[PDB]
């Protein structure tokens, strides 16, 4: 599957690319402004996840550091990233579909639109100013909105006896991002696409 990622905010992002244990593609790449980058992911990638990374230095070899969504220190990304992070999650030929979402369960740091290339479904849009909007106490001083699950560590934000409801953090991303995940149980917003559909995603696809 193409997956086409593209830049249009004013500022240079690091696109990444990843599904955990491993690189999708070459993992990770400059983008100026204005810029777009293809890459090819291997159908029954189960778990994918693209997202950008903003303000990095790397040296000659490739390592170095961002303010969000580092991920070891590499250019070419290998797991997931630092949160906080607006994720572009799919999973691609799951019993003859595509599933694709974006999450803003671990932040959000870039406004992001996810949407097929191919026919047969809709795509999805989290393009609000959450980082301008964001609660005092989620603001990262590193850059973006972090997830209260991040900033707290505790069992409800979390979700980690698999019984988490919404709060006042998780209503602030659902409010500003309706058709984002805003905490783990959230009511699902994922789109079912055609098995083997192409993609492209946006960094900052609104004015």
């Amino acid at each position: 599957a193409t997956f086409e990622i593209v830049n249009r905010c004013s500022y240079t992002v690091w696109a990444a690319a990843s599904k955990g244990d491993a690189a999708l593609d070459a993992g990770g790449r400059q983008l100026n402004s204005g810029e777009s980058w293809t890459i090819n992911v291997e159908p029954g990638t189960n778990g994918g996840k693209i997202w950008a990374r903003t303000d990095c230095y790397f040296d000659d070899s490739g390592s170095g550091i961002c303010k969000t969504g580092d991920c070891g220190g590499l250019l070419r990304c290998k797991r997931f990233g630092r949160p906080p992070t607006t994720l572009a999650e799919f999973s691609l030929n799951q019993y003859g579909k595509d599933y694709i979402d974006i999450s803003n369960i671990k932040g959000f740091n870039v406004p992001m639109d996810f949407s097929p290339t191919t026919r047969g479904c809709r795509g999805v849009r989290c393009a609000a100013d959450i980082v301008g909007q964001c609660p005092a106490k989620l603001k990262a001083p590193g850059g973006g909105c972090n997830d209260a699950c991040t900033v707290f560590q505790t069992s409800e934000y979390c979700c980690t006896t698999g019984k988490c409801g919404p709060t006042e953090y998780s209503r602030f991303f659902k409010r500003l991002c309706p058709d984002a995940f805003s905490y783990v149980l959230d009511k699902p917003t994922t789109v079912t696409c055609p098995g083997s559909s192409n993609y492209r995603v946006t960094f900052c696809p609104t004015a």
